[PDB]
RNA sequence: UAAAUUAUGGUCAAUUGUUAGUAUUCAUAUUAAUUUUUUUAAAUGUUUUAUCAUUUUAUAAAGGUUUAUUUUUGAAAGAUUUUUUGUAUAAAAUU
């Protein structure tokens, strides 16, 4: 029985923290996030003859 | 071919753990799997001016390819001084 109760409230956690923890990471990438690729100038970089 | 010189009148050792620094496993270590994790969907507001203008704002990427590198006198720094003057443009060297 409580090892269902373990498993009920971690499943419960992650629908409430789906949200927050998502934009937690994605600051911590934008920090090691230096120099960028523009992929639609590389695109149209391509397209020039 | 110098021929054994004669108080042997001083023996009682070494080890008390304190070091002038590349040290070697042909089978173990590095790689991918038994395990990876987390995101990202473009379409964009730099600003002051004397106003249809003028003053300040000098290294984004792909492509093409390099034996090598750095420092403007000029703009600023910057001053009760002033000449667009204050030695920057080069060498050796190693694919
Ligand atoms: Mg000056």
């Amino acid at each position: 029985a409580d090892a269902v109760r373990r498993a009920k409230i971690r499943t419960v956690q992650h629908t409430k923290n789906a949200l927050p923890f998502a934009a937690k990471k994605r600051a911590a990438q934008r920090a090691l996030q230096v120099r960028r690729r523009n992929v639609r100038l590389e695109m149209s970089g391509n397209r020039r003859r």
